[PDB]
């Protein structure tokens, strides 16, 4: 869960990053 809680944080700090 540790991983897989960083690998969602991963998919929305790209997101907001870009638009």
């Amino acid at each position: 869960g540790e991983l897989a809680a960083l690998k969602e944080l991963a998919a929305l700090k790209a997101a907001a990053w870009k638009g």
